[PDB]
């Protein structure tokens, strides 16, 4: 039943029981392990054309409001009780229900706390939680996500923040950020079929234009926001460049590597996730935290189907690219890594290196064993990109699972 | 579309759909409330002592599937010698209660359990292995015999070959053949006063035995241990292993010549022999097999792994690096060079050794091959992700699907 977790550098042993709280499925069964896979079949968020389920969707919104009234210890309280008639009374009727704002705090806080793959929820306490579900166009929408930006970046003493749009209604279109990220990089696929800026972005990169943009012709051409209100086209943004920093890379003893042009934005900002709290879908809720390193300078910069600069660095340091065994790649990577770090700190920029990240993540795993018996954590996406077994998660056994207020994935609006 | 697993790899955005998967009878650790993925060891697949004789019909169908498995990959399913081999099996079983692989059945099952190995990066070398067969061995002096031809043969002075040795398979009412040593070629661990400990930390528990069975300990940070041998109900045996049998290699680094003077070094022969090979229901709990490391073994788990050598704070160190703080990435400079150095050392030896962009590359091939021919391959991704540069191979970006197929190499009690 309850899972013997073990730790092979320490020897310890722990037993989750918070797993046992998980009501969702994940894609896992005896026969196989698909633990490594991205996304779900379906696992998603389907249409919402028509009112959920009023028995499932009021267990759901139950159990969520049990979760806050015993997170400020008035469990059994009349006020309890009174909110949990107040959303009995309004799914029976309505067939859905709204959060106090109150709840809707806790609920953000608690799903980045349930997130399996985020490595930085030491943190999940710190988060400003910003109410935007009275917005009623993309224009308002673009107001709020400038605020979001502002508050975040900070001027580079980057602060946790989320922004919750109008929850999803049975019947209506879904508020949504067309982007993945509320800062991207355009990817401009040429004659040829190759990429000139960031692959990741030529589909967002060809609807902009598609919708009005007009284009440039750079590696790092910051792209405009497509914002979509309710069964409406979306609406093209460009973003206040005051707005958006960005860090021009160097390198702290390679001369020739700031050469290289390459820079990378501070704010690390998810805009095309779901967040659902107690049954409510909240299409459109970007939230933002600041990087780790191996994030840009090892994924962003060194993957191949990303910006993949692994070959220009080595050739630039002169190693030898001939063959596999002189471990030009790995020599490469790491220098990328170092001008990424030290970069961020010369720009006075908050950067996290993977090794304190995980080791933060260590405490924070320990914090939660105290705390509620477990921690849903996605081994495959703690352990960092480079150094693996360098870090204190590669040695941590872990139990994957899904908990409720969570982040989930869902389908791109086009 | 397909009711299958749907698999893709992001950098090329290619799709394929595991079949093989379907094969699967045996269970895994995960369920659909949480993933078990992680766990070293979870207890499913361990084949814990199960004295007793097994039921006659759990043995049987287990059996008759190997024997189909056997009779396909000749391509005489259906057959005549197909049905008559059935027959005899279950004869045998039938008054005996258990039964016999004939000779090219063992080395099927042998290379078909490796195929199988979910945690085996080098499996493209799958369709290569001598195995050696010694289901005639009695005594613990012969396993040392067999063990040291095998180590022989393994060795090929620096040019190895993959190889098994396979003694005699599990007897009802009668004792195990069992190494006892995890691996044929382990360096002491001797637990110090301080209480740290001189050597290799791994191999702490199996040196105290070694020692509690008369062997007269050393006291160096690579003293290559004994081997227990034991064969059915009799006590374990000690037996030195001639050191000119056991080929190191030497550690220094292509740049930095200080590195020579660290008296680093490895062994070039990796022989697991701990673990139980099981064909068709049939178990062998002792079956030694090798093949050859790839770099990252030695030079990121083995010697810098905080609970092995450590050596990563006393390389940076040499390097003159900033230990002092995490942002430095002192950890990743020294370990690059470490690295480094296990590969050129091998080189320079001419031992054969393959660093992780080669093997996970060659593993990639591995599953396209495997695609085609069976349907998919069961892989566990935090195993064949390299542990240094992870993403900086092409295995990171592959999606993978694990599960149980069998004959496989099984993990099972200490024998103690
Ligand atoms: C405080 C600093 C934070 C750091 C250093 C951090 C770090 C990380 C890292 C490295 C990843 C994987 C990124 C990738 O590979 O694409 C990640 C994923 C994630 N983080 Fe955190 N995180 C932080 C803050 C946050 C915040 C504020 C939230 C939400 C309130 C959050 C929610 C998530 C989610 C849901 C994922 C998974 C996203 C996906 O599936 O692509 N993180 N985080
Ligand atoms: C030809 C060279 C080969 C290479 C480069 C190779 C490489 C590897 C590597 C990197 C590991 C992981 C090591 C660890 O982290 O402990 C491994 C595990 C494994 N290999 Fe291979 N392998 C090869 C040959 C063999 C052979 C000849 C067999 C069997 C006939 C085999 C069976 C296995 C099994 C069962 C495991 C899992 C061990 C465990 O669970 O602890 N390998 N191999
Ligand atoms: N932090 C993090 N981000 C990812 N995008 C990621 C991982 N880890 N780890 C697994 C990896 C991946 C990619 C492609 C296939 C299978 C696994 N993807
Ligand atoms: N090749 C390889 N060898 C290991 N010993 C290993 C992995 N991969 N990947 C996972 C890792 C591990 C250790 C401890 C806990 C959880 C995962 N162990
Ligand atoms: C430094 As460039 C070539
Ligand atoms: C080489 As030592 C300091
Ligand atoms: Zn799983």
């Amino acid at each position: 039943k309850f899972p013997r977790v073990k730790n092979w550098e320490l020897g310890s042993i722990t037993y989750d029981t918070l797993c046992a709280q998980s009501q969702q499925d994940g894609p896992c069964t005896p026969r196989r392990c698909l633990g490594s896979l991205v996304l779900p079949r379906k696992l998603q968020t389907r249409p919402s054309p028509g009112p959920p389920p009023a028995e499932q969707l009021l267990s759901q919104a139950r159990d969520f409001i049990n979760q806050y009234y015993s997170s400020i210890k008035r469990s059994g309280s009349q006020a309890h009780e009174e909110r949990l008639q107040e959303v009995e009374a309004e799914v029976a009727s309505t067939g859905t229900y709204h959060l106090r704002e109150s709840e809707l705090v806790f609920g953000a806080k608690q799903a980045w706390r349930n997130a399996p793959r985020c490595v930085g929820r030491i943190q999940w306490g710190k988060l400003q939680v910003f109410d935007a579900r009275d917005c009623s166009s993309a224009q308002e929408m673009f107001t709020y996500i400038c605020n979001h930006i502002k508050y975040a970046t900070n001027r580079g003493n980057l602060r946790s923040a989320i922004t919750v749009f109008p929850q999803r209604a049975p019947g209506r279109g879904d508020f949504r950020i067309w982007n993945s990220q509320l800062v991207r990089y355009a990817g401009y696929r040429q004659q040829d079929g190759s990429v000139r800026g960031d692959p990741a972005n030529v589909e967002i990169t060809e609807l902009c234009i598609q919708h009005g943009w007009t284009p440039g012709n750079g590696r790092f051409d910051v792209l405009p926001l497509l914002l979509q209100a309710p069964d409406e086209a979306p609406e093209l943004f460009v973003l206040p460049p005051e707005l958006v920093l960005e860090v021009p890379l160097e390198h702290p003893t390679l001369e020739w590597f700031a050469a290289l042009g390459l820079r990378w934005y501070a704010l690390p900002a998810v805009s095309n996730m779901l967040l659902e709290i107690g049954g409510l879908e909240f299409s459109a809720a970007p939230f933002s935290g600041w990087y780790m390193s191996t994030e840009i300078g090892t994924r962003n910069l060194c993957d191949p189907h990303r910006y993949n600069i692994l070959e220009d660095v080595a050739v630039c340091m002169d190693l030898d690219t001939r063959t596999t065994s002189s471990l030009w790649k790995d020599k490469a990577a790491v220098e990328i890594n170092l001008a990424v770090l030290h970069s961020f700190q010369l720009a006075k920029v908050t950067i996290v290196d993977h090794h304190a990240a995980t080791v933060s993540f260590m405490k924070h795993l320990d914090n939660e064993q105290k705390a509620r018996g477990g921690c849903p954590a996605d081994w495959a996406w703690i352990v960092p990109p480079i150094s693996g077994s360098l870090t204190p998660v590669f040695h941590q056994e872990m139990v994957n699972y899904i908990l409720s207020p969570a982040f989930r994935y869902q389908p791109d609006p086009w």
